[PDB]
């Protein structure tokens, strides 16, 4: 296809694993606003991980208390 290349997800346990790893590269701080985490992760087909915005949203907030401490 002409663009670039697509990820597929099948399991929760992965769809939500790229999500989370997806902010991990995209260095998401813990004090990062759905906004700014949300459109740093978007950028990145990880964010297709997540077919709920609200999930999606429960994987940047955990992201943030696994980076915090």
């Amino acid at each position: 296809q002409p663009a670039k290349k697509t990820y597929t997800w099948n399991t929760k346990e992965e769809a939500k694993q790229a999500f989370k790893e997806l902010l991990k590269e995209k260095r998401v701080p813990s004090n990062a606003s759905w906004e700014q985490a949300m459109k740093m992760i978007i950028n990145d087909p990880r964010y297709s991980a997540l077919a709920k915005l609200s999930e999606k949203k429960q994987a940047f907030n955990a992201y943030k208390v696994q980076t915090e401490k």
